[PDB]
């Protein structure tokens, strides 16, 4: 047999629109460091994986891992007793500075996101505390004679 119900369409499910997408004032350029004032830059060796508690969880760090930085800032004098300048600046300093780009372009990362960057960032400045003073203020450099 035979019957209706059939139908066709030009080509597609369609509406009306103003279509136009003129746009400016949304775009930056330059490696702004903004008001930090030339604080130095660690070691670009890969950051440590962090274990919560099982793979499941650190499986999610993995793939955020192009989201955070893999170098930390610190003050270039240790203006106090003990080299206070390391960890204790750093942590802020990083953030701080990372933090700008979503004011600029909106980024859109979750709180859980920075959770986790702020426990990475504690790990990659112990690394560069063995590293980069060992070589500039350990390294007791001297003059010739």
């Amino acid at each position: 047999g035979q019957g209706g119900g059939t139908h066709s369409q030009w080509n597609k499910p369609s509406k009306p629109k103003t279509n136009m997408k003129h746009m400016a004032g949304a775009a930056a350029a330059g490696a702004v460091v903004g008001g930090l004032g030339g604080y130095m830059l660690g070691s670009a060796m890969s950051r440590p994986i962090i274990h919560f508690g099982s793979d499941y969880e650190d499986r999610y760090y993995r793939e955020n891992m192009h989201r955070y930085p893999n170098q930390v800032y610190y003050r270039p004098m240790d203006e106090y007793s003990n080299q206070n300048n390391f960890v204790h600046d750093c942590v802020n300093i990083t953030i701080k500075q990372h933090t700008v780009t979503t004011t600029t372009k909106g980024e859109n990362f979750t709180e859980t996101d920075v959770k986790m960057m702020e426990r990475v960032v504690e790990q990659m400045c112990i690394t560069q505390y063995e590293r980069e003073s060992q070589a500039y203020y350990g390294g007791h450099h001297h003059h010739h004679h």
